[PDB]
């Protein structure tokens, strides 16, 4: 039966966000199945923000890709691929793509150390506009991770080390909408707020019973350590892409997690690195280097700006969204080697997420 | 008769905020009358026409000639104030305060060599000798008269060089025309010039191998510049065997965009023992660091395509970059990260980098 | 007594340079005794950390201070300074120097009313103040005072509001959560304008509510221009007006710009201030025009003249509203040297209204 | 056969929102076939790596193929494509799409000169040809061209020349050593082919620094790799077709109405200083090239717009802001922002499309 999960990623460059030459020689070359994809992970240049449209341009390129490779239309490939674009590649990040695979098969292979890399993915009851950045988005949310956590074979929300959410963000269409219903609404960060709530929910991080619609853009003691979410766009429909490792993972990958204490620090990264399976103390080897298949960091504006007891400029700067991912960015290619590195981030909130795929090889 | 020098690192909340600044005289900490230079690092663009640059620049001046006593004109020449706009993501805004005494007695058990400050000024640079040859004999004369004014003769002990050079203006340019003459083209064919001027005074390149037409390396040029002032400006950071000073420098080169050990080799050949990380008594010991991060030569980086030198904010994240680097080394946020030019000093894609630490009696 | 205003409209080619600045008092073509305003714009960002702004600021007040004999500290109560930054597209920076004495004769033949300055300043403004009904409440008192400051009884002889606030700061907070308070930039401003609105009897004062403040665009003054910063917790306001029992040789009007590319309101601001216009001025009538006070709010909205534009979504949308407004104004009077301001997000002003006044010669 | 040329304005709200525009092609409005170029303005930075600028030609290319029911490559040469990005403030996102059919007969009525419309295409302009007197010749030759397939030999009926051009890269240098150059040596080659410069004054050395060079109604743009120079051409016709006519003016300097309102009046709209409302509407389109000025000093005084890291932004701003001010439509065609042989020293070209009814 589809049993144990087979998990790939394969990290791609572009040059441009229609660019999709080396992402489609993958398939081309039979080196990966393209009905197999579950998810693309990229960074495309660009702004990064709201109005980027060279990150949708990226989307779409990747999404007409992926389609004809598979032979469908691209209207296929909507509920069955978390396609997930990040614009903004600052300094040392080069714009690519993370190929995401899954396979199940029906035996174990042997010789597979510890756990081992699994993906699940969800998707939410629709968010209505009343619902964004209240409680309904939180439970919702909630719901769609449970589901990931499920379609991943996962229990134990300690095996989860990063959970991505896309949901919908506030239009003056929907306002209308809720208005002609009676309704008021709250947006992009109240969306985002609530969805990193809902995954917190979901993994036990935070009991549900203290979540209330005055506590969500505020309360900063409720938090997700394994959160990284996004808004945008008018679907109703949240999304959830969930990476975790599992005992009875077949895959040749595991993946890790850390916390970066402040906008200097390394050890977050490192921290990440090291249990997702890299025993090292405290730099890489360049063969312990190249075990690093992927860190996914979301380096968003620090809570103050007081950095090692100084003053600093992060949260006054007009371009500090840009400069936030230019500074993460710095920081995991450093430690990694690895200029093709899924850096996001720079909204507004000190600690970040970030999470490390590493290679897992049989004995 | 043997030279003290000293660093001290004060914050700066915004470009006029001289308290922490003033305070370290008020104090009787420092002696005003003692200090040879003022690094600084401001928030703002960076960029050629960064007023917020030039304030911090009046400022401090008000505030030291305030402390001395005396007019701020009468503190010209025997003052080199360098502010490098631009204090992006982990670069906090402050000035370094360097001072200068020469002592009669040479203190028992400072190991090894010690840090040693010189200064030197350029005879008049025209707007015709704007980065071409002129600029070039002219820097390197400077710069071995800051050698000569530290006592230094090694070029090998010389550490780092900022040199602060005039740019074109619409009335330069309208004066050279006026007597018959061309201009070059700005201020990155002055930096350029600069740079070249460095390199030849310090050995790195010998002086035939100069002309008009090469000026678009030194390992330890950091080069500036802006305004009218015909006055060239050096200020040269170095070692000294016969050095009183309880610090001393080292370098090194960063070799590409995410390089980290150029950072660690200016730490290390300062004075620093240590394999990959400091220890945070080891990061205590890095008083300051000064790199400059110039754009990349390339956009191809560790076999990949950056955006670096299409980023319409490049000069911004190119600072932002290197102050992280920096700073996820010495956890030091009031580091001197100047850069951004498009890329003639340091290798190619290469750039320069010192540290300045602690060197304590046996 | 009579009073006589007077604007100078000098250069500056940097926040620093105040060349032609001090050539004014230095020529003894003006008294430094008698500054009781300098409007100035400067090169640089306009936003919230823009220190060639405070720069401009510093050098203006030492100047100033410099020629009048006194220490910079004294100006800080007599002389409005108000420097808004951001110079963008054809905004030539400079500093409007406006000056008042008070005569004990009426000059003959002045015709109609004439330009007069008033000035106040607010009791002090806490932070739990900040963006509330204390704000608006201490701003319609200083207004009042200007207003009787000028001599002036009639609000729709006020024709421009200026008024300079705090903001806050964490520090401030900090204060508030030690004395039990909550808190709550453009806060300030919205008050502000309030506050003006309360006291030219534009808004009644019953419908004022910490509720309404920032919410209800219905409550509006077309004369308002406000700014805020700082921790000063003095709020100032500068006020110009006409008066019957004017001697001064200028008047003022305003208009309402009534949407992102509409002159009307610059033309209605130059026309009511004295201009006998229909639609285009003449080079004899520019030069008439000494000097405009434009705010350019980012509009309400993203619809304009029924299609979509992207100055909301505009990273540099502050920049970009200047940058319009400029090319107007200027397109109008073809004197670069106008006072540009605003950039703020959209209560000054109707749905998407913005104001603009107009300084023009009022000859015997 | 008599040219009838047509223009329609459509908006977009974002680079790939082509709904207005296949609704044009869907509810028989427009015949797809009979599309010449599609001239946009797109959201985004404007700079040499604007993506969304990009994103709107597929887009548009996508749409327009779908529209004719055949596959976007045979759109390549039978269709200009001309996106400019870069929206800021009054202007509106949007696609003019300009057609042109041949018909047998002439309508009666049709007062004076009427829009016709011409293209044509360089041989391959090689990379060593680059801001060279090749570029020049190359793009003289298909302005030549572009004139013939409009049937137009008087170049003073010539009112608007688009070149798109190619760009270097360091693939492009690599093949040799077997933007802005670009520009101005297109700009050049429209001067040589419409006699406003005798070719004997063109050389390497004239080419971006003899400002006294010049034509009044280039406006050119470059990038990518295509060795392809293309030419589209707006000019008049005594035997035009077409309910249309276009005029130019020359925007003197940034604060400067006049060029703009030359344009609106050559055009064929009768006024003295301000359009009235049915005037307003009678103006159909506006094409405006507003590159930085030459100096810093604007009537007498200093301006910031040289100095400025948003310079290129600022200058549509400005641009835009007063061609929107005087016609009331913010989906005008504002390009531009390019440091200053487009128009005489301080002066930018602007082109004006109105209304040319049967009596």
């Amino acid at each position: 039966s589809a049993r144990y999960p087979k998990a790939s990623m394969h990290v791609v460059p572009m040059l441009a966000p229609n660019d999709t030459a080396a992402f489609r020689a993958l398939f081309a070359s039979g080196a990966v199945d393209p009905a197999s994809v579950v998810a693309l992970i990229a960074k495309s240049e660009g702004s990064g923000l709201h109005n980027d449209h060279a990150r949708v341009f990226a989307d779409v390129s990747l999404r007409t890709a992926l389609a004809e490779a598979r032979g469908c239309p691209v209207e296929d490939l909507a509920d069955s691929v978390t396609v997930a674009v990040s614009g903004g590649s600052p300094g040392v990040i080069s714009p690519h793509v993370t190929v995401v695979t899954q396979e199940w098969v029906a035996d174990l292979p042997a010789g597979l150390p510890g756990v081992g890399l699994v993906v699940g993915r969800g998707h939410t009851e629709p968010i209505l506009p009343e619902d964004i950045g209240r409680t309904a988005q939180v439970d919702k949310v909630a719901d769609a991770v449970a589901a990931a956590m499920l379609d991943a074979g996962v229990t134990d929300p300690d095996d989860v080390h990063l959970v991505m959410v896309k949901g919908p963000a506030l239009s003056s269409r929907a306002v209308a909408d809720a208005l002609s219903r009676g309704k008021t609404v709250v947006s992009m960060c109240w969306s985002n707020d609530a969805s990193a709530l809902g995954v917190a929910v979901a993994l036990g991080e935070v009991k549900r019973d203290l979540v209330a619609d005055d506590r969500i853009r505020s309360d900063w003691d409720l938090f997700s350590a394994v959160a990284a979410t996004s808004s945008g766009g008018e679907k109703r429909g949240g999304e959830v892409l969930l990476l975790a490792n599992s005992a009875q993972s077949a895959s040749e990958l595991r993946i890790g997690h850390g916390i970066t204490r402040d906008m200097a620090d390394t050890e977050g990264i490192k921290t990440a690195i090291r249990t997702a399976g890299v025993d090292f103390d405290c730099c890489l080897s360049p063969a312990q280097q190249a075990q690093v298949v992927q860190v996914f960091g979301k380096f968003v504006l620090p809570g103050s700006d007081v950095l090692r007891g100084q003053h600093i400029t992060a949260l006054d700067d007009h371009e500090a969204h840009h400069v936030a991912k230019a500074v993460g960015g710095a920081l995991v290619v450093s430690i990694t080697g690895q200029p093709m590195s899924f850096i996001s981030g720079g909204e507004r909130n000190g600690g970040n997420p970030v999470a490390a795929v590493v290679r897992r090889l049989p004995a």
